[PDB]
């Protein structure tokens, strides 16, 4: 039902490099989660060219962001390809792609030579770990067409993966839930999050929404572009 894992050594080192690189630009974490969601949406859209039923578990192709100020949570949900249990373990817990190894060598060279590094993080798609700049715990709930829904969770010191006891609630796709640091509570504010989401989202080929209020209060999904 449940299983605990240590991170691969190189992933611990990569996390520290990323955190050091972006320590004074922490808002880039949201750029990278949005970019990752965009990639996951691109992937299932490409898969849909080859598999007529690829979207049958969730017909939308969106990114949806919600702030839960009362629970201290930020959620970034996409209806992209999702991850199987094995992918949650390998993709987040190990150096899974050859590009990740290249990123590490290029990152170390740049950081010792004074070349800019945030572009490298974005280029190699390794920005997931920058979520630990703002979060004490990162939770990934994911549903892939080839597996049941699973939850990955980590405070950076280990991670675990469990089958989701709620069953298939996503249909298809992934939620990144951040348990924010006390110092990061501004990311629970709708005005902060709407501005950042609007930044960072002008290049995605999918609509991105924020759950927002008007105020008498009506809540709905606000398209950010
Ligand atoms: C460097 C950390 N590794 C990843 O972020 C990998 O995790 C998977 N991943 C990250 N975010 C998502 C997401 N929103 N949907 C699907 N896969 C994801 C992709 O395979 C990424 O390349």
């Amino acid at each position: 039902k449940s299983e605990k894992f240590a991170f691969q050594a190189e992933v611990n080192r990569m996390m520290k490099l990323i955190i050091n690189s972006l320590y004074k630009n922490k808002e880039i974490f949201l750029r990278e989660l949005i970019s990752n969601a965009s990639d996951a949406l691109d992937k299932i859209r490409l898969i849909s060219l080859t598999d007529e039923n690829a979207l049958a578990g969730n017909e939308e192709l969106t990114v949806k962001i919600k702030c839960d100020k009362e629970k201290n949570l930020l959620h970034v949900t996409d209806t992209g390809v999702g991850m199987t249990r094995e992918e949650l373990v390998k993709n987040l817990g190990t150096i899974a792609k050859s590009g990740t190894s290249e990123f590490l060598n290029k990152m170390t060279e740049a950081q010792e030579d004074g070349q800019s590094t945030s572009e490298l993080i974005g280029q190699f798609g390794v920005g997931f770990y920058s979520a630990f700049l703002v979060a004490d715990k990162v939770i990934v709930t994911s549903k892939h067409n080839n597996d049941t829904q699973h939850i990955w969770e980590s405070d950076s010191n280990e991670f675990s993966v469990i089958a989701d006891p709620r069953g298939n609630t996503l249909g298809r796709g992934t939620t990144i839930t951040l348990v924010l640091k006390e110092e990061a509570s501004d990311y629970l504010e709708l005005d902060t999050i709407k501005n950042l989401v609007k930044k960072y989202s002008q290049f995605i080929n999918f609509p991105i929404y924020v759950w927002s209020s008007k105020t008498k209060t009506v809540w709905d999904w606000e398209l950010m572009n």
